[PDB]
């Protein structure tokens, strides 16, 4: 008969057959490493999901001493972008490193990316991170805004639903990064203000969650987890990757819950 697995597996594929586009999705139990998708091993627009890789690649350097968090950054006007919720607020002064990091973490905040890169070398150098923790498909190479470019075989600043996950892993739950950042960086997405209306509309109130959410305003929408489900042994990661959807974007949102819930119902 009909499983849970191919229930799963039918409500992902039903999300994609309303939204048009790609649905690209993975969950993975951190526990048992048993993993499920869709699309897992295409690649997709990051957006700013990459700001969860860039924070990473910043607590390593911290990690070994080479970046001090309280680091202060100058704000130039030149520097400014459409959104930049904590940065806008500090044109003509500074912020440290910490706080660019929080700002582009729970704010998405576009400048405070930018301020960000050339700490740890740039799109170049957030690929030579990427590689060095495992990750062989995640790549980076523009600033924003223009890194939110994509059209079908664009490879520049993409990944996979199955690449993300195993990097949410190695980063939130292995040992890539030192306790202190694991725990400064888990702490950030359980603090992000910008998924309301993503994977956290679809989880109830008890499930604890962190993520980082991505859009292009016109057809993209995503949004990478850790979730614990109340009780459970260890967290999943859930990734979830909207491309080329012809829903508008209210929709495309309501994708994502939907990709939620069916964690929800199905595995919780």
């Amino acid at each position: 008969v009909v499983n849970v697995d191919d229930m799963l597996r039918a409500r992902w594929a039903e999300i994609q057959r309303g939204t048009g586009g790609r649905l690209g999705t993975c969950l993975l139990d951190s526990g048992s490493g048993w993993r499920i998708g869709q699309r897992e091993n295409e690649r997709f627009p990051m957006c700013s999901t990459f700001k969860f890789v860039l924070a990473a690649a910043v607590l390593q350097r911290v990690d070994k001493g080479e970046l001090r968090l309280t680091q202060q950054i100058k704000i130039r006007a030149s520097d400014m972008l459409e959104h930049a919720p904590v940065t806008e607020r500090h044109v003509g002064g500074s912020l440290s490193v910490a706080e660019l990091c929080q700002a582009t973490m729970i704010h998405s905040d576009n400048p405070a990316a930018n301020l960000l890169f050339p700490l740890i070398g740039d799109p170049p150098g957030l690929t030579r991170f990427l590689r060095g923790i495992g990750d062989t498909k995640t790549r980076s190479d523009r600033l924003e805004p223009a890194m939110n470019g994509f059209a079908p075989g664009e490879p520049r600043d993409t990944t996979t639903p199955a690449a993300m996950a195993a990097t949410l892993r190695t980063l939130l739950l292995g040992d890539a990064l030192q306790p202190a950042s694991r725990k400064q960086l888990t702490a950030w997405m359980i603090d992000n203000r910008t998924g309301d209306d993503c994977l956290r509309a679809g989880l109830p109130r008890d499930w604890k969650i962190g993520d980082k959410t991505g859009s292009n305003g016109t057809d993209t929408r995503n949004d990478i987890a850790i979730i614990w489900p109340p009780g459970r042994a260890a967290p999943l990661l859930l990734t979830a990757y909207l491309n080329g959807a012809t829903v508008d974007a209210a929709a495309r949102d309501a994708a994502l819950k939907a990709v939620a819930e069916a964690v929800r119902d199905l595995v919780g």
